[PDB]
This record gives C-alpha cells, structure tokens and sequence, in this order.
C-alpha cells in the first residue's frame, strides 16, 4: 500500500 | 495506494 | 488511489 | 524491450 | 528484455 | 532477460 | 482501486 | 486496490 | 491490497 | 480522526 | 474526520 | 485515532 | 507530486 | 512525493 | 518519497 | 544540463 | 548532467 | 554527472 | 530520453 | 534512458 | 539506463 | 546488410 | 549481416 | 553475421 | 543549472 | 563528442 | 549542477 | 567521446 | 554535481 | 572513451 | 497468436 | 501462443 | 505456448 | 466441426 | 469435433 | 473429439 | 505464427 | 509457433 | 513450440 | 424422432 | 427417440 | 429411448 | 459404413 | 456410406 | 462397420 | 457419413 | 460413421 | 463407427 | 511417400 | 514410406 | 517403413 | 504444409 | 509438415 | 512431422 | 535461420 | 539454426 | 549430380 | 543448432 | 550422386 | 554415392 513496489518485468 | 508503483515492462 | 502508478509498457 | 497488456487503480 | 502482461492498486 | 506477467497491492 | 475505495471519511 | 480500502477515517 | 485494507483510523 | 494529524510528509 | 488534519504535503 | 500524530516523514 | 517543490537544470 | 523536495543537474 | 529531500547531479 | 532529466511527478 | 537522471517520482 | 542516476522514488 | 529502440545496427 | 533495445550489432 | 539489452554482438 | 550510424535514447 | 555503429540507452 | 560496434545500456 | 555552467568552453 | 554524430540522450 | 561545472573545457 | 560517436545516455 | 566538476579537462 | 563510440550509460 | 509475439525482436 | 513469445530475442 | 516463451533468447 | 470454434494464431 | 474448441499457435 | 477442448502452443 | 496449423475441419 | 500443429479435426 | 504436435482428433 | 433432440454439437 | 437427448457435444 | 440422456462428452 | 446403419431413431 | 443410411428418424 | 449397425435408439 | 474423413493419399 | 477416420495414404 | 480410427499407411 | 487408389462414405 | 489402395464407412 | 492394402468401419 | 517431398538432395 | 519424403541424400 | 523417410544417407 | 535459406514451414 | 539452411517443420 | 540448397514442407 | 542444417521437426 | 543440403517435413 | 547433409521428420 503508503511507499512504492517497482519491479521493469 | 498513498505512493507510486511503478514497473516499464 | 492518492499518488500515481506509472509503468512506458 | 516495451509494453504489454496492462491496466490500474 | 521489457512489459508482460501486468495489471495494481 | 525483462518482465514476466505481474500484477500488486 | 480491484473494488477499493480510498478514502479520510 | 485486490479488493483493498486505504483510508484514515 | 491481496485483499487489504491498510489505514490509522 | 480523535486527533487529526495524520498526513506523507 | 474528530480533528481534520488529514492531507500528502 | 486519542492523539493524531500518525504520518511517513 | 502533495508538497510541490520539484526544479531539473 | 508528500514533502516535494526534489531538483537533477 | 515522505519527507521529500532527494536531488542527482 | 546535453538534455535529460524527464520523468510522471 | 551529458543527460541522465530520469524517475516516476 | 556522463549522465546516470535514474530511480521509482 | 524512453522509447522501444528497436533498431539492426 | 529505459527502452527496449532489441537492436543486430 | 533499464531496458532488455536483446542484440546478437 | 542498414550499414548506418545509430546513436540515440 | 547490419553493420552499424549501434552506440544508446 | 551483425557485425556492428555495440555499445549501451 | 543550481549555479549552471553547462558549456565545451 | 571532437568529431561527430552525438545524442545529451 | 549544486555547483554545475559539467563542460570539455 | 575525442573522435566520434558519444551517448550521455 | 555537491561541487561539480564532470569535465576532459 | 581517447578514440570514438562511448555510452555515461 | 492467444496474445501474439511471433517476432527476431 | 496462450501468451505467446515465438521470437530470436 | 500456456505461457509460452520458445525463443535463441 | 458440430458447435463450430476453431481459431490458429 | 461435437462441442468445437481446438484453436495452435 | 465430443466435449472438444484441444489448443498446442 | 512462421507458417502452419492447416488441416479438413 | 515455427510452424507445426496441423491436423483432420 | 520450433513446430510440432500434429494429430485425426 | 418421441421428443427431438438429437442434434452433433 | 421416448426422451429425445441423444446428440457428440 | 424411456429417458434420452445418450451422448460422447 | 461394411453395410452398416448408424442412427439413434 | 458400403450400402449405408445413416439417419435419427 | 463389418455389418455393423451402431445406433442408441 | 456426419463428420469428415480426409486421408492426401 | 459420426466422427472422422484419416489415414495420408 | 463415433470415434475416429486413425492409421497413414 | 502420396496417395494410392482410394475411394469413402 | 505413403499411402496404399484404402477405401471407409 | 507406409501404408498397406487397410480399409474400416 | 502436405506434399509428396520427391527432390535428389 | 505429412508427405512421403522420397529424397537420394 | 508422418511421411515414408526413404532417403540413401 | 542469422544466414539465409529458411522454411516456417 | 545461428549458421543459415532452417526448416519449423 | 542436382546440387542445390533444398529447404520445404 | 549455433552452426547450420536444423529441423523443430 | 544429388550432393544437395536436403534439410525438410 | 548421394553424399548429402539430409536432417528431416
């Protein structure tokens, strides 16, 4: 959820 | 949610 | 939701 | 590299 | 390399 | 090598 | 957003 | 957002 | 998300 | 909500 | 909501 | 919630 | 971006 | 981002 | 990012 | 700055 | 910066 | 910077 | 400077 | 600089 | 500078 | 054989 | 054979 | 046989 | 550009 | 660059 | 450029 | 770069 | 660039 | 780089 | 092509 | 093809 | 092809 | 084919 | 085939 | 084949 | 898909 | 799929 | 699939 | 023929 | 034919 | 015939 | 079919 | 069909 | 077939 | 007879 | 008869 | 005869 | 390999 | 290697 | 290796 | 692709 | 990919 | 991939 | 095929 | 295949 | 001796 | 295959 | 002899 | 002698 999950696949 | 998430593929 | 979700693909 | 099917909240 | 099929809250 | 299918909360 | 509802109420 | 509701309330 | 709810309430 | 302070920075 | 002090910045 | 003072930064 | 203070140069 | 702050050079 | 207070250069 | 820096926020 | 320094945020 | 530094955040 | 470089040598 | 760079020597 | 480097030498 | 000069993001 | 000078991200 | 120079991330 | 000197000089 | 054909990508 | 210099000087 | 053919990439 | 000085100098 | 083709990659 | 690709990419 | 990538990649 | 990926890859 | 649904791809 | 459903690929 | 459910990938 | 899949029904 | 998959039915 | 699975049915 | 129902798919 | 329900699929 | 439930899948 | 008769009659 | 008659009557 | 008669009636 | 017989030969 | 029989030769 | 009886030869 | 005499109901 | 004098019901 | 005098009901 | 293949090497 | 492959090395 | 391989090495 | 002379057969 | 002379058969 | 290059389906 | 003469057969 | 490269389904 | 390169199903 409050922060970022980033993953480019 | 609240944040970003962000993945280009 | 608040925020913003950004991924070029 | 580019863009697959993808769509979000 | 780049974008599979993906789809976030 | 990137993205396979991804999808997150 | 997935049936979400975000929201302070 | 997965059937999610991110609030303060 | 994955069927969450993160809020302070 | 009781006290409202409850806001990212 | 009780007190409103519930904003991102 | 009793004493807002509940925020990331 | 709650809180805007972004300049590039 | 909550407390905008960011500048590149 | 909460407290917003990065810059690259 | 020879051109870069471009980003969504 | 020759360019570089490009995010979502 | 020979240009670089590219971050989600 | 983000696009699909798809381009033989 | 994010692309795929699908590119024959 | 992210991207699926796919290129025969 | 695209005998040319390529170089570009 | 392509037989170029491919030198970017 | 690419029988390029290849140079980029 | 925070004190900008971008310039073959 | 002290020839030609360069890309601030 | 928190003090830019970038420059073949 | 002190012949030809750069990328800041 | 905290006293930048990237420079063929 | 003191020749040609280099990628700040 | 149940989500074609057939693609030398 | 049931999420096809057929391809020299 | 049931997540297919036949690909010299 | 009875109850026709063939489709090659 | 009775009850057609064969779609390759 | 009755009840035809047959796909190959 | 590079050629196939023919068949009678 | 490099070709294949052909059948009566 | 490099070509294959041919079948009567 | 009695109650027609009598049908390939 | 008596109870017509006699059909491949 | 009597009950007509007789058919392949 | 070899002096046959295939019917649900 | 070899002296047949193939029918539901 | 062989003389056969195959039938549910 | 219904159905489909297919034999090239 | 209902059904298919193949055989190329 | 419902079915398929299936030899090349 | 090819087709013989042949000859189907 | 096919097909022989072959005649089907 | 086929197909020999075959024929089926 | 069903063809008699006759062709010296 | 079926026919009598009849071909001297 | 049926047929009569009849090839001398 | 990375030569000549190829067959999706 | 990486040579030349390729049949997906 | 029919020297060619013979490559198909 | 990473030489010539290949058949996905 | 046929002093062909004979490589096909 | 057929002194071919003969690789085919």
């Amino acid at each position: 959820g409050x922060g970022g999950n980033d993953n480019x696949g």
